[PDB]
């Protein structure tokens, strides 16, 4: 199956799940969602087997929509299995974009742990706000390391705008460990953050 095939099915297969969401029909929600989800993780695959990063976030976003349609109606399974694709999804884009030296790429999956954060915050689910917080933190900081290996001052300074966010909404939710997570790693990220700037500025006044 062509990969752009297999996104097509998911999002048909996500429109469905809207569909019978409106209805009340709650077991062709529930059919239709874990298909979504299970083409979005065969989308993650066979952009592997072709060495295209780009449709691995594809996939990651088809999980995020699932996650929405789910805590939309109230479904909690669904929204915590949707969840946990994205966020496993955007750790396979971390892998894939850190290899091929893609900095735009991991930061979108920082993005993506970020909105699941923020879906799960909105619908006072506290163990996935964790989880999520904690994978955006993580990728904030392999962020770094990818942008600072192509010199990219910019880049780095994304990651810390990544774990800035994490911190207010850890703050607004209330949730201490993550808030002390957030700070610690913003803090790290702008030492960095300073380091590279001022090699590039360094090499910069000495040409």
């Amino acid at each position: 199956m062509d990969p752009e095939e297999i996104l097509e099915r998911a999002k048909e297969s996500l429109e469905r799940a809207r569909e019978a969401s409106e209805r009340g029909d709650e077991e062709e929600f529930r059919k239709a969602a874990e298909k979504a989800l299970e083409l979005a993780k065969r989308l993650v695959e066979q952009a592997k087997k072709e060495g295209d990063p780009e449709l691995v976030l594809e996939a990651a976003k088809v999980a995020l929509r699932v996650a929405e349609l789910a805590a939309k109606n109230g479904d909690k399974e669904v929204f915590k299995k949707a969840a946990e694709s994205a966020l496993e999804v955007a750790k396979r884009l971390v892998e894939v974009a850190s290899k091929e030296g893609d900095p735009e790429l991991v930061l979108e999956a920082a993005k993506v742990a970020l909105r699941v954060a923020e879906l799960a915050a909105k619908n006072g689910d506290k163990e996935v706000f964790k989880k999520a917080a904690e994978s955006a933190l993580e990728v904030a900081k392999r962020l770094v390391e990818v942008a600072s290996k192509e010199g990219d001052p910019e880049l780095v300074e994304e990651a810390a705008k990544v774990a800035e966010e994490v911190r207010k909404l850890a703050k607004k939710q209330g949730d201490e460990e993550v808030y002390e997570k957030a700070r610690e790693t913003a803090r790290e990220v702008k030492e960095e953050l300073k380091r590279v700037r001022e090699e590039k500025g360094g090499w910069l006044e000495h040409h």
